[PDB]
């Protein structure tokens, strides 16, 4: 009863600035992206089989700052503050604002060759708590991790870290985005509406 | 250190009114049959190799009525308020309220050929979130989801929620039961005392 | 880049009266259930691997009516008017209001072998005018045939007629539903808003 | 009675600004260039065999922009607004505007390695309403579509939708250009003068 | 559930004049012969696995004139006016108006060798848009390309024109006809009153 | 990317009484021991290959008391009272306070015989709740239980209960010690200072 996809879809939109800023994401199908999220929704539970995280750059090769990604997978974490620590996690992936063109080699399908440059990173997916996972809502998620952070862990897989700096100005500076691009398996069908 | 036991027993009792009637059971030990609680309560927790709920008729063949049954898994999920959203569900079955006699085949654990009519239905177990579940009581579990439901994903499977409706009556009228024919393992022995 | 599926769900609810009362559906993605319909709009096109209604009653055996089903394939040909015309049809079945419960079999996913009696039929699928269909909605579909019906025939594979009488009363008598199980294979995502 | 041609040709000449540009072009013979146009004129049908669309840079590297490309089946479906739309289309690709120069191999015919970074897009061909399709003229399908957009659906496999922004000035900066190089097979020859 | 049939059936009867006089046939059941026509009807869609129209004669060999036939697919193509322009499509044939008696092998269904002669042509069949067609009358049809012609692509695969020239009088004289033989697979019955 | 490590280390210091004292250490790698705590704190989740507690005596022959052992799953259940209800535990060991010395052969590493009289219990490891556990401290396990028990069960594999009893005086007479030999497969990397 495994409903199997093959997609990549934007999930968020890069900017840089003179001083680090670090953020992350949680990797599940409701905050991966826009089609993913309403898509898995008719679906009671899912699991990860690839998901990677690819940024693809859209300035010019003048432009100044670096881009800076890796995983995390205890909620209760904190989460790093240094590209130092950043630098530590798994998948870590270090490039300029500018470089990781290579990339679009996995978000099209296609294969290649010339990928040392990518700025991409994929999921352990086979060393993640469990398999399968339920579809969550951000609302819902929020409340539960309201109530203690550890109640996360049974809920999501994983966070992915950014973090941006070495920009030249303290504006953020549009630089690119990162594309996620996943193939994900799908079970247990459920009117939408009621998958919270 | 497994002990495997494949067992019949009692679930619920049904009946039928002209409204729709919406209700769910957790798919856990302690609450399939009073049976299996008393047994399980004795080991720390439990896999289930297979579950099926199956509905027995007690009826005439004059009987208005008809049944449905699905499983959820998301206990944070909200129960289906309609026929429509209930049959997107996985397992999802339906039958006239004095129809599944040939149900009776997976009870008594006979073979049997018949079985298009059964109104019986069978758990993913493959697809649960783990394989290892802990035995749980009903006043645990509830005060559990009573700090946030979603505490719930890693202390239960799944849940069975059932409908009843055309039926002639506003005031119920027996029409059959519910039986759960499951194979369970269960390990990790302890005094049932201790078993909360 | 296909995503196949395959899923039961409710597709309409069925009542008899005394006098002979013809119907049909479209059997496209939009219109055979709401599920289906959320689902298959983030997709540009799909193709029917498999299309089957079968109906499921929820009424006495003492319940006068009969039930009768088939499939039509130029939208522009007329609607049958009568039992014997709609015999004629590809896939016709008949069956008294209240028998079909061996229908479950299909629905369910189950394996099974007494089949003879179930009021179910499937579709040509090999025999439809192409392959890939485009996903539609009934207002984008409905402005369409308002120009001309053959532009329908580009747009959807079939129809499905059905036709019940021989009941007892002048007023619709609840008997059962009908359901839709299919396996669809999806293809070309797109944004669903964006879907027409 | 297949004449079968592989050829690259000049699509599009392509410009940036600061705001957002969506625009599509028809994947049929007559559109895609002057020279394919000409040619296939004079057959009745033709078909697809590889179709790619690829984005060759003409800037400096210092020049602000990207480009976006990714494919729509119904041409009744509306456009996207937006890169977040888009990126969920089939073939979907990304890439700075000066970026792209990797896609010449595709074009030159050569056979290459280093295609990672290439701005090149590949049609289903597979996947498309039908295999042979009647050679049309951008006024003939004007009229058509002009009745009912529906009606393009028999008349055209597919549509490229191409977005450019991040530019650096209002005032369109010409970056480059967009190559179709394709494989078609023609039939059914006819004079060119009565071919609409 | 296929229904295949093979016949011969009278399709046109011919005339010559001195000035040139082109028409056309559509190639669909419902107008290739009565016959057919009230056969074919009895069924929802049908598939040409051959179709050929032979002319054969039936005057004096001392009779002046010529006959030629060729194929067109996109009937929104204009009609050619020339024999030069016809002798352009696909399947064109030409021969004296006295001439083509060796097509009488093929009308037969016997097997010949001396067919050289033969003012008989075939349709690509393989080539054509689709395989399945619906079952279209005329009337509906009319209407159809009434609203616009390119609406008729889905509906028929492809139209035989036909000249006449070379004359001796400008007063038709009677030349002989033209025959359909066909092997057609004729697909999901309907009662004929129904079929437009 | 799986970091393995083989170890063995001091694990509690343990005295006996007259009366029974019962106790219960959690088994994840912040608290089995100071070194394993230290070290397994750069890596976000692990896994326990093999878990072993064995007790190891420094008393005289003479030493009155007995030491008893066994490990319980689910944290909401109740901790045994008596030996009576932990003899019912998994990996229920019993021994006298002066015995166990054969137990050394499994810390040292070294293979050897005569194992009949070790007070040593392994963990089922393969039955536990799930594999990848993610690393915890004190402080945020014991904040986490605090809101309720349950969270504990996707945060901790099993605990250790032990109990003492049978010496001859009222005052804690010092018998031996538990260490713990275990083999951890270490995943995930992270700054340890984020670890929580
Ligand atoms: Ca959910
Ligand atoms: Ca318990
Ligand atoms: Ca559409
Ligand atoms: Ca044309
Ligand atoms: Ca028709
Ligand atoms: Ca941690």
């Amino acid at each position: 009863g495994i409903t199997v996809l093959t997609h990549s879809e934007l999930s968020a939109e890069i900017g840089v600035t003179d001083s680090i800023v670090v953020s992350s994401e949680l990797v599940m199908p409701y905050t991966v992206g826009t089609w993913l999220r309403g898509v898995a929704a008719n679906w009671s539970k899912y699991s990860w089989l690839s998901v990677r995280y690819t940024y693809i750059p859209s300035c010019p090769s003048s432009t100044a700052g670096s881009i800076h990604m890796g995983f995390q997978y205890d909620m209760a974490d904190t989460v790093p503050v240094s590209v130092n620590q950043l630098s530590n996690l798994r998948g870590y992936v270090s490039g300029q604002v500018w470089s990781g063109s290579a990339g679009l080699c996995f978000i099209n399908g296609t294969r290649c060759s010339d990928t040392s440059t990518a700025i991409s990173t994929t999921l352990d997916v086979s060393k993640l708590g469990k398999k399968w996972y339920p579809y969550k809502t951000s609302a819902d998620y929020a409340t539960a991790v309201g109530v203690d952070v550890n109640i996360a862990t049974p809920l999501v897989p994983a966070r992915l870290v950014i973090a941006l700096l070495d920009g030249s100005s303290s504006t953020a500076v549009a630089a690119g985005r990162i594309y996620c691009t996943y193939t994900i398996q799908m079970i247990e069908p459920t009117a939408s509406a009621l998958n919270n």
